[PDB]
């Protein structure tokens, strides 16, 4: 999968084409990446990763 998605809880398969970086890590989206400063999920109809 190269690129897992640096979220704990939430596994997705990230692209190195339109990858977001942050701190190092690949996320699927910027949500992930910014440990979900606003409190969004990512993305994906697959979960509902999100701070609590
Ligand atoms: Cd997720
Ligand atoms: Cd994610
Ligand atoms: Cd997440
Ligand atoms: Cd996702």
């Amino acid at each position: 999968n190269e690129l897992r998605c640096g979220c704990p809880d939430c596994h997705c398969k990230v692209d190195p084409e339109r990858v977001f970086n942050h701190d190092g890590e690949a996320y699927c989206s910027q949500a992930c990446a910014e440990q979900h400063p606003n409190g969004e999920p990512c993305p994906h109809p697959d979960c509902h990763c999100e701070r609590s």
